């Protein structure tokens, strides 16, 4: 397997899948580093976030557990094709990048919070992470270049 990936077994089906403990991504297909990447994100903040406040809500009171439930709902809508990542990042991200469909622009290593950085550089272009935890909250990250 490439670095970051491990073979796992579905608890519900018993089918093999693959999990990346860098990006928290999982996929059924067997998976077979750049100087800069470009990513978008959707952040859901919580009461333990470094700054519990955003453009959406002046005082963020949700628990980490409630923030992760929101994150998982958006992942399910995006992966089902019901909603596009851009649409949900514009509507629901607690980051001011929401105004740009979640886009952060391009960045090299050394610039972002480490968990966010490591997930971003470990994604393939077009790939979306699982829930990624930083001091700011929980992110879904889409690598766009």
């Amino acid at each position: 397997l490439p670095p970051g990936w491990e073979k796992a077994m579905s608890r519900s089906s018993g089918r093999v899948y693959y999990f990346n403990h860098i990006t928290n991504a999982s996929q059924w297909e067997r998976p077979s580093e750049p100087a800069r990447v470009r990513c978008s994100h959707l952040l859901v903040k919580h009461s333990q976030s470094r700054r519990p406040s955003s453009w959406r809500q002046e005082k963020i009171t949700r628990t980490k557990e409630e923030a992760l439930e929101l994150i998982n709902g958006y992942i399910q809508k995006i992966k089902s094709g019901e909603e596009d990542f851009e649409s949900l990042a514009s509507q629901f991200s607690d980051c001011s990048s929401a105004k740009a469909r979640g886009d952060l622009g391009a960045f090299s290593r050394g610039q972002m919070q480490k968990p966010f950085e490591d997930a971003s550089f470990a994604l393939r272009t077009g790939e979306m992470s699982g829930p990624v935890f930083t001091d700011s909250g929980i992110h879904i990250i889409l690598r766009t270049e």
